């Protein structure tokens, strides 16, 4: 399986399955900097899955590494902002984290081995 582009629309796939996902509603879209307004003074760089989304829409992912760091940043960002371990929007956060990591892996490993075999030779 050595399509070098795969990645592409298999990450938009993952995706609309974040979007089905109820653990993703915190995630769907930037903070609320007006309920949060101490955010930014924790959150150096928000993301979010509508920006990911957009990101790789535009072309402006070059691989699913790059793609993987964004999703992993909401993620840290959620733990960074948590007062507790035992919160609802971190818990959720959890969840969705391990669905993601369960379905990224495949399409890493298959964009690595296409690259790899693209330079057999
Ligand atoms: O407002 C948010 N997201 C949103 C929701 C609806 C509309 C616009 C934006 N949040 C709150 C902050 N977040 C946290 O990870 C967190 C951990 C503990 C408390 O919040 C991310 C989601």
């Amino acid at each position: 399986s050595y399509d070098i582009q795969a990645w592409k629309k298999q990450c938009e796939e993952l995706l609309n399955l974040i979007f089905q996902c109820e653990d993703s509603e915190p995630f769907r879209q930037p903070v609320d900097l007006l309920e949060y307004p101490d955010y930014r003074d924790i959150i150096d760089t928000p993301m979010d899955f509508a920006t990911v989304r957009e990101t790789l829409e535009a072309g402006n992912y070059e691989s699913p590494m790059e793609l993987c760091k964004d999703v992993r940043l909401i993620f840290s960002n959620s733990k960074a902002y948590t007062p507790s371990k035992r919160s609802r929007i971190y818990s959720m956060s959890l969840r969705l984290s391990a669905f993601f990591e369960e379905h990224i892996s495949s399409v890493l490993s298959d964009y690595k081995s296409a690259l790899r075999f693209h330079k057999r030779n």
